[PDB]
This record gives structure tokens, sequence and C-alpha cells, in this order.
């Protein structure tokens, strides 16, 4: 829609400047390229003309025009920062790097003859001296460490098997005493309803005691297990090291083990059916398999280099308030040391002319960058490749994963 989209349909000059300071350091950055919204594909080179940078140059990608980013037809009345085109709009962005400093930018996007423009004032505050952003201490990419349907297949199991210990703790305590209850249990089929809660298998799975003293602390009902090794994936998962991917592929080979050993006991010595326990005992092998594809890429991915993912969603909503647009997201930027470096983005547009612009449904881009260097520039200096796609908007169920209001959960 728009006639701004129409300036769009073949490659477009990109002019970038950039004057900023951080906690004091002034410095000035240029970037020329060009950007092809068909393919929703950007090629620049920054050089920072005032000499040496005093924050590192993955820290500035997002500062420094998603009026390149590839709309699908049918998302195509969603695209505001082309409408507003060539008059352009005023991108705002506040910054936040957690347990660190902040970035205040105002930038203006707009057509110069042939050229899209993008000029950008930026104010860096309350930085450390010796933190990930002024002590240099960040990686020179913008990558995805673990693929993002693992993170999410991860959490969302977790939950579910913490969820599913909680409710087994609540029936050991609370229901399997009661003679009620084995009278309901005789005569209805619910997930209530297990013959091992009380069980020789209830507590500490059966063995563990009389290998301990059987009344000790050690021999705890199997959903407290439960709970303590599922909220432990979890929050080792969120760490992505050597010594975590080890330590969950042993506990989730264990957890497999057990969960053979007592749905052998289930199926054949304790003859019955326990909704709950071959739930969990699923819940163990994904998180099996889980663990098993991250020792797998941890090994293989500098082979699968060539197709990894590495997008980043920036969340958009529309601000009919303002005749423009919002959006927020989250950047891990990754630390030399292992560790992770956090960066909300609140983002707000608004268009510099009179015109119709499109206000949107909610949406995202996704967002691939590909930083690296020009062996024969001699400044300091930045080539990005920026690959982006709008997407989160569908009528079919069978990508529905993909959509917006599944996403924004998991960010």
């Amino acid at each position: 829609m728009s006639k701004g989209e129409e300036l769009f349909t073949g490659v477009v000059p990109i002019l970038v400047e950039l004057d900023g300071d951080v906690n004091g350091h002034k410095f000035s950055v240029r970037g020329e390229g060009e950007g092809d919204a068909t393919n929703g594909k950007l090629t620049l080179k920054f050089i920072c003309t005032t000499g040496k940078l005093p924050v590192p140059w993955p820290t500035l990608v997002t500062t420094l025009v998603q009026c390149f980013s590839r709309y699908p037809d049918h998302m195509k009345r969603h695209d505001f920062f082309k409408s507003a085109m060539p008059e352009g709009y005023v991108q705002e962005r506040t910054i936040s790097f957690k347990d660190d400093g902040t970035y205040k930018t105002r930038a203006e996007v707009k057509f110069e003859g042939d050229t899209l423009v993008n000029r950008i004032e930026l104010k860096g505050i309350d930085f450390k001296e010796d933190g990930n952003i002024l002590g240099h201490k960040l990686e020179y990419n913008l990558r995805v460490s673990t693929p993002r349907w693992e993170r999410i297949a991860r959490v969302l199991v977790c939950l579910l098997g913490i969820l599913l210990s909680l409710y087994a703790f609540h029936v050991e305590r609370e229901h399997a005493r009661d003679p009620s209850y084995k009278a309901l249990c005789d005569v209805s089929s619910s997930i209530s309803c297990s013959k091992v809660f009380g069980s020789r298998w209830g507590r500490g799975f059966g063995l563990l005691g009389s290998i301990f003293g059987n009344d000790s602390a050690l021999n705890q009902p199997n959903s407290v297990y439960g709970i303590v090794f599922y909220a432990f994936q979890l929050l080792l998962g969120m760490t992505v090291s050597a010594m975590a991917a080890l330590i969950l592929m042993t506990t989730s080979i264990m957890s497999v083990v057990g969960s053979l050993y007592l749905g052998y006991i289930l199926y054949f010595v304790l003859k019955d059916l326990c909704v709950i326990c071959v739930t969990t005992y699923a819940l163990n092998f994904i998180l099996f398999v889980l663990n098993y594809k991250r020792l797998v890429y941890l090994n293989e991915a500098w082979k699968q280099k060539l197709k990894q993912d590495n997008s980043h969603n920036v969340y958009i909503t529309a601000d009919k308030q303002k005749n423009g647009i919002k959006a927020n997201f989250k950047i891990r930027h990754n630390v030399e040391d292992g560790s992770v470096q956090l960066a909300d983005h609140y983002q707000q547009n608004t268009p510099i002319g009179d015109g119709p612009v499109l206000l949107p449904d909610n949406h995202y881009l996704s967002t691939q960058s590909v930083l690296s260097k020009d062996p024969n520039e001699k400044r300091d200096h930045m080539v990005l490749l920026e690959f982006v796609t709008a997407a989160g908007i569908t009528h079919g169920m069978d990508e529905l994963y993909k959509s917006n209001s599944l996403e924004v959960l998991f960010q």
C-alpha cells in the first residue's frame, strides 16, 4: 500500500550518519551502501571517522532503516515505514543494557534525492568503565547461541514437568491416603488415580531407600525429585556452556533410565495405568532429545554454519495517539567469557510529513545480521549484511507457532 512503497522496488543507495556521546566520549560514524526491500537485504559499510570507537560495534547495529524490511504481500497494509516515505519518519529509542548504562537515540530517516538517509544523534549514559560495553568484552557478531525453537521447547517441557510434579505432590499429600480415594479410583478413570502414590515406589522410586536409612531426608516422594529436576533443567538450560550441557545430559540419562524402571514396574510388577507417570516419562524423553541436540549442535554448528537461524524478532504495535508505531525487543549480546549482556530496546516511530500512513496490526520483523571486516580498510569499521522479513500474521494453523501472539511470550 501507499505511494512510498513504489520507491523500494529496486536497489536504493543508503547513507547513515551518526554523532554519539557515551560517558562523555564523542564519536562519529559514517556508513554507506545499498538496500533491496524485495529481498529484505541490506549491504552496508560503516567507518568511525573520529578514530577508535569507544563502544563495541555490535551495540550500534540496531541504531545504525526498517523501511528495507521485506513485507509479504499479505502483510503489506501493515508496513508503516515505507508508507511514511519519501517524507520519512523519526525513530527514537531507549536501550537499557542490564547492569550497565543506557543509549538514548533520535534519528530521522528520509529520502534525499535518490538516497535513503538515516541521520542519528546518540547519547550513552551511566556505563561502567570495566563493564562489557566500555570494556569491549562483547563478541563481534549478533548470533543466537541456541536455536530459538529448542529454547521454547525446553522451557515448555520444564514448565509442564514442574506443574505435573506439583500436582503429583498434591495428590500424594492430600488425596492418596484417604480411603475414598481408593474406592473412587477402583470405579473411575481419573488423571488423579494411580496405585504408585501410596506404594513402595512412591518414595525415592522404591530404591535409594534401604540404600539410605529409608526414613532419611534423601528418600523423598518422587514428585520432589521431579520439581527439583525440572527446575534444575530449566535454570541450567538458560546457560549455554559445555559444562552445563554435560550436566544436563547426565541428568537426562538418569531420568530416562528411571522412567524405564518405573514404567516396567507400572506395566508388570504393579499392573495399572498412571497418566501422570507416562506424561512425565514423555517429558523426560523430550528433554533427553533436546540435551542431545544441544551437544550435537555444540560440536557441529561450525559445519552447519553452511543454515543457522540467528534471527532477532522486533515486536511492533500501532500507536494511534501519535499516528505512529511502537516496538520492543531484546538483544542478547554474547560476552567473551561465556556470559550474556542483555539489551532492552524500546522504540517509537512517528511520521515526519502529513500523509496517510499505515497503522499496523501487531507483528514482528525477523532480523538476521552478519558482521565482518574489510581487510583494505585501515580505519575502525564494520561491514554489515542484513536480512529482514516481516512475519506474525497468517490464516492457517499449520504455521501457528509463527504467530505474533505466541512469539511475544518467548522473548
